[PDB]
């Protein structure tokens, strides 16, 4: 179980959720809404709510709490900072779509020694009202730990709030899949991103289609630009954070379609490569999920090359659960 | 409703569920499947259908039904040389995805005064009969040609009742039905459902080069979006192959978008603001259902009420 109470700066899909799962599971937890009148409804329902951030943070750092910063990428700085400043010694974590933008700002400020990257693959980041109960049963909660192999020099306690983060994800119903940054972006631009970008672009040349396009429009079509709905302010978050490995997927898209082009401009038109590749894609991801087959380690931190199983799990997508 | 008993050619999603639902509203209908096996299921659960062709064609000889052909394009050109030589005086209609070529197919030997072209929005499936279903129409759109009265071609009250047959079934079985000509068809579908598959075609691939912790990582909108790429590639082919044309316009358009957000993303600073918005407002405008449309076959200008109901991709409904 978790070792420390669990302090969420952030009340909304994610953040409220979290609370309300962590309260269900009926482990010790706290948190900040910036709301008044959110903080109030969610005390008024039971929960242990404030809307003083400053007050938070103190009560935070006297009880060495695990501090969730579920706000988007957006707020994130502004709240490193306070951290920072207020709870200085505290360990803590992130929710963030993108992972790398995260860690250098947490690095720029010399708080890698305190902190462990953490992504769920929930909904879209909406306030309190938003919160739901098991969001996260059989969801996927990716946890970082590039401290253990890059240049950051860190010791046991670093390990403790590692552990926390995991058993926190755990208690919650997720299956907890360990990533560097980098592996992490490259999969998050390829599976998240570019799947938004599509979405944009379909939406927009059906809707230049005009009124028979709309209206001849099917199933297809409805869940291919359903994300095109989510948030623009959101959408280009994501995409803009992780510009880097987005245009390497989305090249990787561009190189695709334009063999496809090539394919359908021939004398015989022909997109068989497209057609059969894409079949056999997608028939790898619903073989490793539903019409979840994700491999399962066992980390025993402590023992020695337990780190090397996290690389291990990172490689094969695999679900970890610690012993 | 219909005045003609029904005649599918073809028993699979599309023609099965379209026999199930003619056969539930009571209506007289009869159909054939090349499979002997699925022939002898369905006639086993009850219905009236054959594996003799030859056969099924001299019956609907006989009772002037209305032919559907519910087989895939590759199957089309050899079903009308067979209607052609066995059943030439029958009315027929289709429900392939892409509406030229079969037109063309149609003209190329001589039929299209007995030819009312269709395309009902029902998907597609990995199977045959056992994959048949009640209620696959309701609500769903129902496309209808009627280029016979705008490109040059003399009609009479036949194709007219051909026509409104066409009609009143895909009504019967709960659809809405758009009528539109062959060029408006393709270009839609090209943008709609073809362009549909091909971009999820690549997702998936993309996704899939990411290797293990990609596909691990992958969630809902990913699901979503690859869904359609799960789809047989012999009839992903097919369709986008035979609308060939219109798809590069549809794909064109898409690049274009692709590679203005990708000089976004590679700017000093990152900035897809435009792809963003303007697929935001696309998608709020395909949310917010379809207008209708009265109309007489017979009378004066009628048919300039079908351009109106292309142009607008309204539903009609017959007086």
């Amino acid at each position: 179980d978790i070792s420390r109470p669990v302090c969420i700066l952030g009340l909304g899909l994610i953040g409220g959720s979290l609370l309300r799962d962590l309260h269900a599971a009926n482990h010790s937890v706290f948190g900040y809404n910036r709301s008044r009148s959110g903080a109030k409804s969610a005390v008024d329902e039971g929960f242990d709510v404030s809307a003083d951030l400053e007050a938070t943070l103190q009560r935070a750092a006297a009880e060495d709490a695990l501090i969730v910063l579920a706000v988007p990428m957006t707020a994130i700085d502004s709240l490193l900072d306070a951290v920072h400043t207020h709870a200085p010694n505290n360990g803590f974590t992130d929710v963030v779509s993108v992972k790398t933008a995260v860690y250098d700002a947490v690095k720029a400020r010399n708080m890698q020694h305190r902190y462990v990257g953490s992504h769920p693959m929930a909904g879209t980041a909406s306030g309190w009202s938003a919160s739901m109960d098991g969001l996260f049963k059989r969801a996927v909660w990716v946890v970082t730990f590039d401290q253990l192999f890059d240049g950051t020099d860190i010791n046991s306690t670093w390990i403790s709030i590692w552990k926390d983060v995991v058993q926190m994800a755990l208690a919650v119903g997720a299956e907890v899949v360990p990533s560097r940054v980098g592996p992490h972006d490259a999969a998050a631009a390829r599976v998240s991103h570019l799947t938004h970008i599509l979405a944009e672009t379909l939406a927009i040349v059906g809707d230049n289609g005009g009124a028979l396009s709309l209206s001849l429009a099917a199933g297809s079509y409805r869940d291919s630009t359903r994300v095109a709905g989510t948030d623009p302010g959101l959408v280009r978050a994501m995409c803009e954070s992780n510009a880097g490995p987005l245009v390497k997927a989305l090249d990787e898209a561009l190189a695709i379609l334009h063999e496809a082009r090539e394919g359908l401009t021939a004398e015989q038109p022909n997109i068989e490569q497209l057609a059969d590749n894409g079949y056999r894609s997608r028939i790898r991801y619903e073989a490793r999920s539903g019409q979840s087959s994700r491999p399962v380690l066992r980390l025993h931190p402590g023992t020695p090359n337990w780190e090397k199983q996290l690389i291990h799990a990172e490689t094969l997508g695999a679900r970890i659960e610690v012993f």
